[PDB]
């Protein structure tokens, strides 16, 4: 760790290129409007909330960036990708308002978006599709998301897809936010990948939200130590310009010593006291130091400010970051929380107006007016000119990509639609579907297969030879191998899945991993992905509680679909056959990257178990997309039931269909449910519509148009709720669901399917049970099936096992 | 970083205290049995899986620890807490077998546990409650979990609850696992908390599972740099004893230069070659280095080994770590993946038999026999003598704590069962409940309130001045403030929630945080918590999609309950009133820390919205615990409906009941649903049981015992599925569900509830519509109600909004 002073000594500090006075007048208007927006919202007394202190402490850091660094989207590239600290949004809206991009009506509707003309609390592309770009309010996601966005930009360049060399990724973070594991856990990656297009800006105001990050230590020293240890270029912006003379005079190096020994707690103390108290406890600690401020007046000593509030120190840091190559840069900016707010952190409103020389008269101050700069005014001219030289205004977002892709047709997946000679898995089918896409000249280079170390398990090695692994195995490799880092891989997927908007370059990512380590491990990222309008495919491999049989409790996934259904724009499927996979992937491509350009992403679970793959029934396409289609109708004179199955369990449901007809004369309609979730959502939409249109004829849920009223049984490799989801819509009086509720454990597939009570024998017993309650068969035939199938009717409920 | 050589020179190396020859014989037997176990499982051809290469590389490291360092649980403390690397479990099972703690039948049931006499693939306490202690297979969780476990041990000593000064926490990690953000994301905490009771042992065999961690880099230097930068004491065990002479006579310093410059990829290539190759490509890089081994035979050069395979080098490292204070230590052990297995890594396996001088006939190898040491033999005597000196065997685990706690009675929370004076929230109710617990002499000091920075947002301020904040606000402080670090806070919660087992010292953690950043963000930890049998409370504050109205899309939680219902042993509640919070907390406390010692943890969502808190209706306690109870019935001669509500939406449902009665003459039964999930689970357990016992009296779902058959409407602040999950069990033909499906957005609570179609207006229309379909009233009345309430029958479905 170096001394507690600026990394860039004044001797190496470049001259500041801007008009300080004018930029400050503009900055003051932004500070004012940001505050008025929050205060006006507050007046409504609707508990809307909003922050002020945060933006106040970092306004100058952002101001320097908007005036001299941030490149807006242009014809060449998407510009600088800025991960704004979420809590400073009022500051971003304030500036956008001044730039005339937001109206006063919109600002007056800060945090009131239901009626269509408001502003989101934080950066949410989903809510403001033409304004915000990156969701950052979930502490920790911004930094790791930024690292991988930066790596993805390199990837796009290395693969000759787009020249992104002029794009810089900025991640603005708080020192408290650095406590999140995701904030520092992936920094060595920036070093390995030599991400010189990534800049971390850490606002070290030493004040989290409920106290300091570390009062007994020095958070800046901790951050420097670990970032330096990680190979990053660390730039500390500790003190303002007023300290430089003192540092030069300091010949005994006693001042440096004083600053080094002084701890955070001490520094936060002086912050509240006065100039006398400072030159007493601080400067008044050594004859050499106390002598430094002898000619200084208590007024001049109290003027000493921190580097994060000095445009000149800030510019030097960003400039150096911009020039650095070979490694990522982190700027530790020392600021004051609640800067210039005195009171907090009309008397208070008057204080800041005077503190920042805001152009608002006493006559208008009561009205909390917004300040504007008329066209022709010096401020208006400078504001727009600085931005014009930087290609425009940011943030901004284009909701749709412009080019038109020539997507492969379903026919191109022809081989997958016919019976398979060999027994394969849906995972192998997925890989084969990828190969089809890899043969489409229009999208072949747009595909981004992503893996987290394990590739052999997913039979992806076959692609390694075809398209290679991205490894700046060379920089032309198409596959992203992120190793044991699902969060990093997910961030790579997100960068690729939103490339269509960010760089107007549609990339189609396919992230394959252990389904268990998907939404469960990176769910916060999947939620952010929906907010970011990601369009891609998440492939949950080795899914199903009973299918990844030998791995046990922390690997067997019987609930990822329950987690995925919580995401509004995530479309989920659990296909049993190779042709369903083909149809679903095709529909997904067409919907997301076809003319429709729907803002959804696909979650498809695939299996590691091989079995016979039949041919797709004629006309089953639409049913497969909708989520359900009748596979076949097995005849039977002693009764009729409906059997629904999905994923690896469908095969067993069909076995049960045979047993029911062969041994009990019970016929049935067997349906393959490719997506219980899509069916449930369709049902919900129908009932909602019916409720709001009482004078109209009721709409019928699709599942209800496909099924009849005969007793039904459903079984899947996921917890029961996955299939119980559609209960309200099933037009039968009886609907029994089997599922894999409970912790997984190690064993053979057969033992697990029996243990979780989802195999053929249980489907049969469940079906006979429903028929028995209808009087179609004697309850005793049910009790005998139980004995016959060696079913332990008294074993503990698997959910409790 | 330092030179690519051992941190501890021979001169400073303590004499090895054990019998090297004897230990070698014992270790060879363990290596052998570990391999026999996995191979025997392979023979069954049931896709059980299992690894061998990993343990082979770290076997000697664990051997030195088992022989000279690992202290087993004893009368004074829980002994050393070892986070074993997940996939090396066959080696731990093999040692347990040799120690006589496991039988051959168990080894033969490796990864076949459904029938009760098998072994889990990985460390899963839930599955082997008396053997394993810490789930580590989910890469990344072990490191951070271990850090917070060590911090918790010091917490227990500082608080004067237990002297843990003789306990050391060991975390064995692989170098590839260090890529998970969680692995290094929290290592600076070990320095902040001066965790000299923590030792990280990183097995640096230089490769993941699909290849090297960093082929073109040096992972060991990368780790040294970041851990040292983090303030940790780093000890590198690079080379075996045979290198000492070479390094001693190398007066040119060239050998060191050679070691420093060679990258991981090259080192890995040497292993797959031979002596001549190494003499040429390694030592042959320089005249000086070539001369050092010039008089050496190719066989002697090939004998040079990595430090992690030399007991003397390993011993020295662990001994040094034991004497280091004021900071944590990380040992970087250089090893060979697939050590002694030949080739890459029936009869071909006779290679390992020869390599490790395994005492097994070259004729019996076909049977894959396990080796054992008969009592009275040098090996047996030594094996046990070393462990006895270290208090016994590990791992081992006590499923229940021994002491008896005198928990508070429901009456002690009496104040919370009465009508509250002013309007408060369920979060304020939660805090008041905590204060009641803090007056209980038996558990007051065992309580561990945990907060993720934000504490004043949850009204925790009052508790600070009362019990203080842990800050070794002093060492006696009781509250754990972990800052913006949900995962860290969750790991502290986990350490506390499992203290009853590891230290036989029950502690009762209450971790309150923003519900949106609960399961969605630390879901994998919550799953591991279930596996680890955690007993504590997770309090999801500021919950409900429409209740945290200003925050928007990434804060408005309308689905944490959907995610929590996926964890088998997590009991979830969403109470609307203060008395419900009191009843739930009391019950949870009694179930987990009372005589029952139920292995479950609680998840309770609380609100930030104040409203009238009525008195608990007499006799509602059990219904509150079960998930539902009837609040009241309202008379009406024109019709009758059932209205269900939970959390903050319940009061709006009651508003609807009044409207229906006064404006339309429609009466109703109003129910408060404290837990739709427990009701759903109960329902599922009932029908599961009924399905399996077709001849017996069917069990009736609890919800069916509370509700009748009149058309029903349910509304909650969560997505429809939260309430729809009980459809199957609801005894009414009509069950309409209103929910907050779709991404949240900022606005007033009033506007969000209308937008999400969950306010009183929608409940009324839903109810009137159900009656219109039954011909109870003219459809026009429903049409007119829609108009009167300003309902936009055609606005887009909120899920798509
Ligand atoms: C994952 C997550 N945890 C917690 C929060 C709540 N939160 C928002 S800001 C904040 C503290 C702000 O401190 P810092 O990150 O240092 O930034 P500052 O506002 O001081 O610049 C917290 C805990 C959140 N939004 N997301
Ligand atoms: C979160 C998570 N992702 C992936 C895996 C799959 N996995 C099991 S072992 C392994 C590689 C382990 O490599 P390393 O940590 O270097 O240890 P080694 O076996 O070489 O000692 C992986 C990726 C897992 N268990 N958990
Ligand atoms: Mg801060
Ligand atoms: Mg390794």
């Amino acid at each position: 760790i170096s001394n507690y002073i600026n990394t860039i000594p004044v001797e190496e500090q470049p001259e500041y290129p801007g008009n300080l006075e004018l930029e400050r007048r503009i900055r003051s208007a932004i500070r004012w409007n940001a505050i008025m927006t929050v205060l006006r919202a507050s007046k409504k007394d609707l508990e809307l909330g909003g922050h002020m202190a945060s933006f106040q402490s970092s306004a100058t850091i952002y101001d320097v960036c908007f005036n001299h660094f941030f490149r807006a989207r242009n014809e060449q590239d998407g510009g600088d990708l800025v991960y704004f600290q979420g809590h400073i949004s009022p500051g971003v809206y304030a500036r956008a308002f001044l730039e005339g991009r937001l109206t006063q009506e919109q600002l007056d509707n800060f945090r009131q978006e239901v009626h269509g003309n408001g502003l989101s609390s934080y950066p949410h592309p989903k809510l403001m599709p033409e304004f915000w770009q990156f969701p950052t309010v979930s502490m920790g996601l911004g930094p790791i998301g930024a690292i991988y966005q930066a790596k993805f930009l390199k990837y796009l360049e290395h693969r000759g897809l787009k020249d992104t060399s002029k794009q810089t990724v900025y991640a603005f973070l708080g020192d408290g936010e650095m406590d999140a594991p995701e904030s520092k856990g992936a920094i060595t990656i920036a070093t390995r990948e030599k991400l010189d297009n990534l800049v971390f800006v850490i606002n070290c105001n030493l004040q989290r939200l409920d106290g300091p990050v570390t009062g007994n230590g020095k958070i800046i020293n901790e951050l420097e130590g670990i970032f330096e240890g990680a190979g990053w270029n660390v730039i500390k912006v500790m003190w303002g310009s007023r300290w430089d003379e003192l540092l030069r005079k300091d010949t005994s190096g006693k001042l440096i010593q004083l600053m080094n020994e002084t701890v955070d707690g001490d520094y936060q103390t002086f912050k509240s006291k006065d100039g006398a108290y400072v030159r007493e406890h601080f400067f008044g600690k050594y004859p050499e130091t106390a002598a430094l401020v002898a000619d200084w007046t208590d007024e001049q000593i109290w003027a000493l400010n921190r580097g994060g509030h000095d445009p000149k120190k800030i510019y030097a840091a960003f400039k150096k970051a911009q020039e650095t190559k070979g490694k990522a840069t982190v700027i530790l900016a020392h600021t004051i929380k609640g800067y210039g707010m005195g009171d907090a952190a009309m008397d208070g409103v008057r204080h800041i107006r005077d503190r920042f020389n805001v152009p608002v008269s006493d006559a208008d101050i009561e009205k909390l007016p917004y300040i504007t700069f008329p066209e022709g005014s010096e401020e208006h001219t400078y504001l727009h000119a600085q931005r014009q030289k930087l290609h425009g205004y940011l943030p901004s977002r284009q909701p749709n990509f412009t080019e038109k892709l020539e997507l492969p047709s379903l026919q191109d997946f022809g081989a997958l639609l016919e019976e398979q000679s060999k027994e394969i898995s849906t995972t192998i089918a997925f890989v084969r579907a990828l190969n089809v896409m890899l043969k489409n000249k229009s999208i072949k280079d747009r595909l981004v297969p992503i893996i987290a170390d394990e590739a052999r398990t997913f039979g992806m090695e076959g692609l390694f030879r075809q398209i290679g692994i991205y490894s700046p195995e060379d920089e032309k490799g198409q596959i992203l191998q992120e190793g044991i880092n699902e969060l990093g891989a997910g961030c790579s997927w997100l960068a690729a899945a939103t490339s269509y908007s960010t760089n107007n370059l549609p990339m189609i990512p396919f992230y394959i991993y252990y389904s268990m380590f998907g939404f469960q491990r990176i769910g916060d990222l999947c939620w952010a992905a929906g907010d970011q309008q990601a369009r891609g495919f998440l492939i949950g491999g080795t899914s199903g509680r009973t299918t990844l049989n030998g791995e046990g409790l922390q690997h067997e996934d019987g609930h990822s679909h329950i987690q995925s259904l919580t995401i509004p724009n995530c479309i989920s499927y659990d296909p049993a056959y190779a042709y369903e996979v083909a149809v679903i992937m095709h529909d997904g491509l067409e919907r997301m990257y076809g003319e429709k350009q729907e803002n959804v992403y696909y979650y498809i679970t695939t299996l590691n178990e091989n079995y016979h793959m039949p041919a797709m029934p004629e006309g089953a396409e639409e049913g497969i997309r909708k989520g359900i289609y009748k596979l076949e109708t097995i005849e039977g004179s002693k009764g009729k039931v409906q059997l629904l199955g999905s994923g690896s369990i469908l095969r067993h449901v069909r076995e049960a269909a045979e047993i029911l007809a062969k041994d009990y004369g019970v016929g049935s309609d067997v349906y393959s449910v490719t997506s219980f979730t899509e069916l449930a959502r369709d049902g919900q939409d129908c009932e909602r519509w019916n409720m709001l249109h009482p004078l109209e004829t009721p709409r019928v849920p699709y599942i209800a148009q496909v099924m009849n009223d005969a007793p039904a049984v459903a079984s899947t490799d996921y917890m029961k709720l996955f299939a119980e989801q559609v209960r309200t819509y099933v037009p039968a009086d009886d609907y029994r669901v089997l599922g894999t509720d409970g912790f997984g454990r190690s064993d053979s597939r057969e033992n697990l399917r029996h243990h979780f009570e989802v195999d053929a024998s249980y489907v049969v017993v469940a079906a006979l049970g429903e028929l028995a309650k209808r009087g179609e068969i004697d309850k005793k035939v049910v009790a005998d099936a139980i004995a016959k199938f060696n079913i332990d009717a008294d074993k503990v409920n698997p959910r409790l096992a």
